[PDB]
């Protein structure tokens, strides 16, 4: 899920009427709920579902319903899809019937049609503080930080009932990776490896908590992955003075896998024992899964690291390290229109 699966062929679920608003109804699409024109689908119908964060280029033939939300973004004219609320009812995504896409009459349920519809991914601007000097590509020997949304995991949420999960708070900052491979120690943003300058915010955070020394102490090819947050980083939800790093993952570069949560929270223990103050994203009570997606979304709303603000949401990592997912707070998305 990195620019991929924004537009997929999916199936209408339960179609509920909107009391008082007769021209439209609410369509369940997997874990999503979506406002449609009345009678546009019956339950069981297939259509293309365009997730929130889809950027769709203007076309009043195909996308007239998006006409008066066209904008300029990367010098591209088109409509960003985002969370909205229609008459007390949450609405996320666009769900159009297959008869609208002639080119897709061969395709099958669940096909990713993003590429072939030319759909791109809207994202917030990267923070002005954090565009440093690029050294290299994000190393290909490290995975980027990424979770599938719970809304897209109905059969897997079923399958996993009874399984236990590390539950962690999702922080609104910027992805940062600090790693060792042999004689090299590097620091990465989301997409790129960075040069150490005096102005580099990520390199500064890594020096300060001594996580570089940490990796020199551990003597392993590891990537420390987490969130840089604070002042002048994405509106500073947590109301920090200055800035800081909070780990949420460690990637084993030799074995080419993440460390399970217990593997991970032990290593952090020893770092803090040897004088390496590496902070971890807030960890909550472990979860035994026996929930709907809808229930998981409800538990995502809650307090953040700063417990006086509403959090971005939660991440769930099965304790064997072989299944993880995120649930973004819909309350958060309602309050935060740049999200
Ligand atoms: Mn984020």
């Amino acid at each position: 899920m990195g620019v991929r699966k924004l537009a997929t062929i999916r199936t209408a679920g339960e179609i509920t009427p909107i009391a008082g608003a007769e021209a439209i109804e609410c369509c369940h699409v997997d874990g999503w709920t979506c406002v449609i024109k009345k009678g546009e689908f019956k339950q069981g119908d297939r259509g293309v579902y365009f997730e929130i964060d889809s950027f769709i280029k203007e076309d009043n033939d195909r996308y007239p319903m998006l006409s008066k939300q066209v904008i300029d973004y990367e010098g591209q004219r088109g409509t960003r899809l985002r969370t909205a609320r229609l008459r007390g009812q949450l609405s996320q995504g666009l769900f159009l019937p297959m008869d609208r896409f002639p080119e897709l009459a061969s395709n099958q349920v669940g096909d990713d049609v993003t590429e072939i519809l030319g759909i791109t991914k809207w994202e917030p601007p990267i923070s002005t503080n954090l565009s440093g000097e690029i050294l290299g590509e994000f190393p290909t020997f490290i995975s980027k930080t990424d979770q599938e949304r719970v809304q897209n995991l109905i059969p897997q949420i079923e399958e996993n009932k009874g399984q236990k999960f590390e539950v962690t708070v999702m922080l609104d900052g910027s992805s940062m990776t600090v790693y060792r491979k042999d004689d090299h120690i590097g620091v990465c943003g989301r997409n790129w490896e960075l040069r150490e300058t005096a102005t580099n915010a990520q390199w500064h955070a890594a020096r300060r908590n001594k996580m570089i020394e940490g990796l020199q102490f551990l003597n392993r090819n590891l990537a420390l992955q987490g969130e840089i947050i604070g002042e002048s980083i994405q509106g500073n939800l947590e109301k920090l003075k200055g800035q800081d790093f909070y780990l949420f993952d460690i990637y084993d570069i030799d074995k080419a896998q993440y460390l399970t949560p217990i593997e991970r929270q032990s290593l952090v223990k020893q770092l803090n024992d040897n004088g390496f103050t590496v902070k971890h994203v807030p960890i909550l009570d472990d979860l035994e899964l026996n929930h709907t997606a809808e229930q998981i979304l409800a538990m995502a709303d809650g307090p953040s690291l700063n417990k006086n603000v509403k959090r971005e949401g939660l991440v769930f990592k099965r304790l064997d390290g072989k299944f993880s997912f995120k649930a973004i707070s819909n309350a958060y998305l309602e309050k935060h229109k740049d999200r």
